[PDB]
């Protein structure tokens, strides 16, 4: 029975985002809430790239030696419990909701600028990453996932000597986005979740 | 085990393994009472609903919407405590021995220590018999971890109380909990500490100190 490791759990955490839909009560806020999730996911995938998660055998063992890797193992476990909690919360709502409320947005409900950005952010992570849909029905559950994953990645970044590397990665994620309207959107949406992306974008808009 | 009563009794028992770390400072006593009150309010619910006697709560695959709802809520309270312990463990792994020292109820004033013991006793009296099996004791090392538990448990017990017809029953129960506490000092403390977490206890204390 071959036990769990940091890379495996980490790949799981990234994949949890793929399955999330946003319910009708997001309303006009759908577009930016979806981008906040994409950014939370961008930031998590960046950490893996920065620590070279797929090459370093330390993230592939059941019983890691380093405190740092042991810390990462716990954090990634805790991200998974976060998504498991949200999944239960969604299921309790679906148990009780009428049909009109069990409706979700799709990215075609985003303006062309947010949708291009949504797809860029999603492609960016699938480029790095060598179950069943479910919905977030209220803003509070989404903010919990965004804020807590930001917090978790804060401490994932703290445990490793990778800050210069994370800033470099964030700067080259943004090289493909050239237009001021889009750079502005990322600057806004990376607000309080991905300071490295926000700063990379702010730098571009004003130079 | 995995019926609602078994998961519920596990939730109440989660509170017993929790220590508060050095960094609570002079807020130790109040934060500990806030935890005991959340535990008292969760256990009040099990009593109100007759959790240990009602067979709906003893099946692994309940059909009733309200009982399916309680099972999810109780599983989510469990996840809540599982998360806090991973957070605590991450602190332990990196801290110095100075920072690993925990408060004990001897660090409360006699008034708070009596409330702590009374609130604990009241739940002990209600809980289903348990074996002697222990989980590892673990500490909350920051204020925000404590607030996260207290606040989320209060919201979860709001959800639990919403799914069952027990409004008047919970009020009577909180009145009975508070009948042995005679002194205005201790009652003001419960009135205040129950604020935001247990309105039934808050109101019961208020009704008693005004009488």
């Amino acid at each position: 029975p071959r036990g769990s490791n940091v890379a495996g759990l980490f790949n799981n955490c990234v994949a949890c985002f793929e399955y999330v839909q946003l319910g009708r009560h997001f309303g006009r806020d759908y577009e930016r809430c979806q981008l906040r999730l994409d950014i939370a996911k961008a930031r998590l995938s960046r950490w893996g790239e920065a620590v070279k998660i797929n090459d370093d055998p330390r993230f592939h063992s059941d019983a890691p030696t380093d405190k740092s890797v042991q810390l990462a193992k716990s954090i990634v476990e805790e991200i998974l419990l976060l998504f498991e909690s949200a999944q239960k919360t969604s299921k309790r709502y679906e148990l009780v909701a009428d049909q009109q409320d069990l409706v979700v947005f799709e990215d075609k409900d985003m303006k062309p600028i947010g949708r291009a950005l949504h797809r860029r952010l999603n492609d960016l992570v699938s480029r790095r990453q060598k179950k069943t849909a479910w919905a977030l029905y209220d803003g509070k559950s989404l903010e919990k996932i965004v804020d807590q994953v930001a917090r978790f990645v804060d401490e994932l970044e703290k445990a490793f000597p990778i800050e210069a590397v994370c800033h470099k990665l964030a700067e080259i994620e943004i090289e493909e986005v050239e237009d001021e309207a889009s750079l502005t959107i990322l600057k806004d949406a990376a607000g309080g979740i991905d300071a490295a992306m926000s700063d990379a974008a702010a730098q571009k808009i004003d130079a």
